[PDB]
């Protein structure tokens, strides 16, 4: 069926969260939109972006290279809509700031604002992992900024539990 999300915990009227791999969620749910945690040149070299690209058997990377050739790189805090391939109807490539590389944490609000152009999205926790943002802060920005229906997949039970505890304080 359409957007068949299961086993999520509803945090607010529009934010849900699950301990899950976003790739496995995209394969089972077939969401209208899957968010990729992209970089400005759409080079999906590892982490979340490498895993989504691998699940499309590199079709996502070829399409991203053609997009960059015609349009140039994205800006930090920006996004573009490309094909979802076998994972979704569309992939929304969003660039959150990479704090470990000196980018401004304030741009995380701009990054989440891109989600508001889509009614329902399956997404990762922006700027977390090796991008270096505090994951509790990233969830607070998501809850305060996103107004459409967002299903967050966080592939780590330890981090999932710390995020739910922090939200329910
Ligand atoms: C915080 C962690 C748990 C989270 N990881 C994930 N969150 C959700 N679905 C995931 N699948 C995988 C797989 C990796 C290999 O096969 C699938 C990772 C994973 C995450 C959240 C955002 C970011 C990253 C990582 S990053 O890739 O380090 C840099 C970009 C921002």
């Amino acid at each position: 069926e359409v957007n068949s999300f299961s086993g999520y915990l509803k945090l607010t009227d529009n934010v849900y969260i699950k301990n899950a791999d976003i790739v496995e969620e995209a394969k089972k749910v077939k969401p209208t939109v899957v968010v990729n945690a992209a970089n400005v040149y759409l080079k999906h070299g590892g982490g979340v972006a490498g895993a989504l690209n691998k699940a499309t058997n590199n079709a996502m990377q070829v399409e991203s290279d053609d997009y960059i050739a015609t349009n140039g790189p994205l800006k930090v805090g920006g996004s573009c809509v490309l094909s979802g391939h076998n994972l979704a109807k569309h992939c929304l490539h969003v660039v959150g700031p990479n704090v470990n590389k000196g980018e401004d944490i304030q741009l995380l609000k701009s990054a989440y604002e891109n989600f508001n152009q889509h009614e329902v999205l399956l997404a990762p926790l922006l700027s977390a992992g090796i991008f270096g943002a505090d994951p509790i802060h990233s969830l607070r920005v998501c809850v305060d900024t996103v107004r459409t229906n967002v299903y967050l997949a966080v592939f780590d039970k330890n981090l999932y539990d710390k995020l739910v505890s922090s939200f329910l304080e």
